[PDB]
């Protein structure tokens, strides 16, 4: 009898120390886009002031050497025809000369991001990754006199979901994955992926709305065991306001 | 017989669950000092570049301003006497002056330098308690130090993850000096004197400092007169950066042992 009041507070402290350890996971990752975020919003604010072309190569140059999550960035200037460039990652990094997200951002001066996409690298490889859009603002903090554009990898967040590990994914807007051990999974959505647990999928894309966290349990269709599922919201783009910002999640799995 | 073997499986269970409770705490002290470490880099890498004087000055404000726990933020140019200005909150702003701004040794080691902790008198008139980052400043080449940067890093600024709402934490540094903890009489105190009435306690945690490890153990706390349980974890305080002046820091988890 007792081993049975012991089997069901055992299942109540496995759910709430696997919630906890995804908290850890998920604390690993903000803390990822806000050592970035930091430094965007220093070159955010020193990229307008009255500087020669070629020290806010160095700038832009610095912000992605520092900033390993980011793949590339861009700006355009409005009224300068020489401050249209892009720079990637391809051994050190590449610049290239040569918009909605970016003419949104201008006129609402407000930070904008894209949905995930693939972007060629200058080694023919593909990076799937989002855009985040700033406005930039001349000395007097009211003209707007261009735009900044960072190329956030998302492939490089398997340094905190895939490294030594497969039981985690990174899920974004509508429910679509990411990122995830198995690769085959990105850019589709867990409404497709496991569609042969509906009641799961659509707890878990209600968590996704509503921001919060939860844990359940449902069939694996491709361990065909049964699992722990733990989820877990953030905001992508932190403390902000705009429209654009919405929940990421991070989901943890544990065979039962 | 079940009675206690299920008490000893609990109370490893306890421990386990302090240390992975110390752990996310050491990790976000850490994510808060990366903050300052990546954009400290950046502020080294462009202020010897060609600008004015007033763009590296914004570039400092910036910084700064950006940085919560950055408390003073100096440059100092080897051949421009102009160039030699230091940054320090005042209050709730930032308050820029020409001072006289290790920085030698800085200069000369080329690579990323620290200082011990100490007290720096602020221009509201009150101390903080911190360390100086000395970064050096190099010429286009890289070859060549044409002056260094320092971040004076307040210790105090840490509360907000140590001290506020909690007062079982302590971060301790150097030999096992007490940086931050809820009793501010600790503050810059050996844990060796503090704690001399546990003797083999301080041994073992000044031994896990030293040894960058980690570890639990049970003490009698000369404060409450209560026996605690007691977590420690070290970190490298400058984070994945190579320096001589590298050192462990840790943070120190205590618990009441009656009351788990």
């Amino acid at each position: 009898s007792l081993n049975s009041r012991v089997k069901e507070i055992l299942k109540e402290n496995t759910l709430r120390s696997m919630q906890d350890s995804l908290h850890f996971k998920v604390k690993e990752v903000q803390g990822v886009l806000e050592n970035t975020y930091t430094s965007m919003g220093i070159v955010k604010e020193m990229l307008p002031k009255d500087t020669k072309r070629e020290i806010k190569i160095h700038l832009l140059k610095n912000f992605i050497l520092a900033n390993s999550h980011v793949a590339g960035v861009s700006m355009f200037f409005k009224n300068r025809e020489d401050l249209r460039l892009t720079l990637l990652r391809d051994n050190d990094t590449i610049k290239l000369m040569e918009n909605p997200l970016a003419q949104k951002a201008m006129k609402n001066k407000e930070i904008s991001k894209s949905l995930p996409y693939y972007r060629k690298m200058p080694n023919g490889a593909e990076v799937y990754g989002v855009d985040i859009l700033l406005p930039l603002l001349n000395e007097n903090a009211q003209e707007v006199v261009g735009a900044l554009m960072v190329f956030i990898s998302i492939d490089s967040f398997s340094n905190e979901i895939t490294k030594n590990r497969s039981d985690l994914f990174l899920i974004g807007v509508k429910g679509k994955v990411l990122l995830s051990a198995n690769k085959s999974l990105q850019d589709k959505p867990i409404a497709e992926i496991y569609k042969s647990v509906p009641k799961a999928t659509n707890e878990v894309l209600t968590i996704l709305e509503n921001g919060s966290k939860a844990t359940l349990e449902y069939l694996d269709p491709f361990s065909h065991k049964e699992n722990f599922l733990a989820v877990e919201t953030f905001k992508m783009l932190g403390k902000a306001e705009s429209k654009d910002n919405l929940n990421w999640m991070i989901a943890l799995i544990i065979e039962k």
